[PDB]
DNA sequence: GTTGGATGGTAGT
DNA sequence: TAACGCTACCATCCAACC
């Protein structure tokens, strides 16, 4: 079994370089403004030379400015990036049918039918890193091992424009050497649960008690570390089916009344259902923010398919139990479809 | 006993 | 000082169904 995995480089930064080449090589900065006031949003993605001083993905669009006041700020286009990713996709076809596309700036590629050993596959990942540079103008970072969560660690270990092959021996190099919080899967409150037992390492997951480690992160994702542990994680290359579609968007100002909120509502609504492209869900649920930024929603599961008649009816039902319920006022406002038929 | 929808936590991008 | 946006998968709780 051979995986390779492509991810592009500073993707929607480096998009807007390709379409302005006279931003290369300085820093560029791609936001998400709110509405809310001058430069409310945050930061969808910066180029590497703005990530030096600190402005990357997630910070608010006002801080990126206080460090970085002479950068290129952009707002994000993200239906030209779109354009520039699916065409990218069916290039990466071309070299596999099993391709698994995991984001908006990446896949995973089953080359075992393509490709003999690892020597011919690094030799694919330069193939394929040179077809897209020569197609698109971007750059990317090919990782390759024997299934995906090497292959994106490897990815990871060689960004940016890299490529790197990590072979059998250094797979059990890996789980016995690699801090397990890179580990894929492994955020901060996991990686801080398996602190307190002990284990630093996916070798370690092999001699704790798995009732203990089952108890303590959960069963699905003890199963999940002592596969990799024993180097038997083997999950195939699937073609990406979306199972939820939404939208949510940001209010002018909190609220907590049903009129004002109503127009927002309505907006994130139509946009999903025309993202539903022929998709027919049967659950709707409206997702607000609240003024605290928590996280809170109510949903509907139908015996059928949701018509968009009814997606408003039952939106509005749904808001007004999220209002009596909750009595914090609502910043973003929003709705995701999801059981299609 | 057992499913599985409603709601939220975690992860990643 | 500010905190967008989108999606996947898993856990828990509890009403409905064996
Ligand atoms: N709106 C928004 N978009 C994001 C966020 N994180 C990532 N994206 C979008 C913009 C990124 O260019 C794109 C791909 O995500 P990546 O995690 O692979 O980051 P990126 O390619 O920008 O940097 P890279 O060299 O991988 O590190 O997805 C985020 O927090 N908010
Ligand atoms: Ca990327
Ligand atoms: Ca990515
Ligand atoms: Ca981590």
């Amino acid at each position: 079994g051979i995986v390779l995995f492509v991810d592009f480089d500073y993707f929607y930064a480096q998009v807007e370089e390709v379409l302005n080449p006279s931003l290369k090589g300085k820093p560029v900065v791609v936001c998400v403004f709110s509405g809310r006031f001058e430069d409310s949003g945050a930061v969808a993605t910066a180029n590497y030379e703005a990530r030096k001083f600190g402005v990357k993905a997630g910070i608010p669009i006002v801080e990126a400015k206080k460090i970085l006041p002479n950068a290129v700020y952009l707002p994000m286009r993200k239906e030209v990036y779109q354009q520039v990713s699916s065409r990218i996709m069916n290039l990466l076809r071309e070299y596999s049918e099993k391709i698994e596309i995991a984001s908006i700036d990446e896949a995973y590629l089953d080359i075992s039918d393509k490709v003999r050993d690892y020597r011919e596959a690094y030799n694919l990942g330069l193939e394929i890193k040179n077809k897209i540079l020569e197609k698109e103008k971007i750059t990317v970072t090919v990782g390759i091992s024997k299934n995906k969560v090497f292959a994106k660690i490897a990815a990871d270990m060689a960004k940016p424009n890299g490529i790197k092959v990590i072979d059998d021996e250094e797979v059990k190099r890996l789980i016995r050497e690699l801090d397990i919080a890179d580990v894929p899967g492994i955020g901060n409150i996991t990686a801080e649960k398996l602190k307190k037992l002990g284990i630093n390492k996916l070798v370690d997951t092999l001699s704790i008690e798995f009732d203990k480690l089952k108890g303590m992160i959960g069963e699905a994702k003890a199963k999940y570390l002592i596969s990799l542990a024993r180097d038997e994680y083997n999950e195939p290359i699937r073609t990406r089916v979306r199972k939820s579609i939404g939208r949510i968007v940001t209010m002018k100002r909190n609220s907590r009344n049903l009129e004002e909120i109503k127009p927002y509502l309505f907006r994130a609504i139509e946009e999903s259902y025309y993202k539903l492209d022929k998709r027919i869900p049967k659950a709707i649920h409206v997702v607000a923010v609240t003024e605290d930024l928590d996280i809170v929603s109510r949903g509907r599961t139908f015996p059928h398919g949701i018509s968009k008649e009814t997606a408003y009816s039952e939106s509005v039902k749904l808001l007004q139990k999220i209002l009596e319920e909750d009595e914090r006022k609502i910043r973003r406002i929003g709705v995701r479809f999801s059981k299609f038929i």
